[PDB]
């Protein structure tokens, strides 16, 4: 996967789609946080924020797991 904190630009879609994540989940989250949520979901970590991200994002998009 990508990274976090290191000026992460993330894969092309998901970063832009994070701006949508901000909208849809009615939060005001930074990309790093997003990248984590998707990271865990995509890769194989099940931290609840990431799983609730998964649930929401995978009913609609189902991302582009660092593709």
């Amino acid at each position: 996967g990508t990274y976090r904190g290191r000026g992460v630009a993330l894969t092309d879609d998901e970063y832009d789609e994070w701006r949508e994540h901000n909208a849809s989940r009615k939060l005001d989250l930074s990309v790093e946080d997003f990248l984590m949520l998707r990271h865990r979901a995509a890769l194989g970590a099940d931290d609840n924020d990431a799983v609730k991200f998964r649930s929401w994002w995978n009913s609609r998009t189902k991302m582009a797991n660092d593709y």
